[PDB]
């Protein structure tokens, strides 16, 4: 969450990540739309705080389970 203010998306339904490349989202979660070239698999970025260290990473998720903020 670097207040990029570019492309934000809100999750409507719950989802889980099967691979280390994907990301786990839940109904009400906010993700940073990095790549929306696809219609089924959307590439979003999330923030993971580990050991007091904020980490960034982009993963694929079901667009049908989420929506665009604007």
């Amino acid at each position: 969450m670097d207040e990029t203010g570019k492309e934000l998306v809100l999750a409507l339904y719950d989802y889980q990540e099967k691979s280390p490349r994907e990301v786990t989202m839940k109904k009400g979660d906010i993700l940073t739309l990095l790549n929306s070239t696809n219609k089924d698999w959307w590439k979003v970025e999330v923030k993971i705080t580990v050991n007091g260290k904020t980490y960034e990473r982009q993963g694929f998720v079901p667009a049908a389970y989420v929506k665009k903020l604007d």
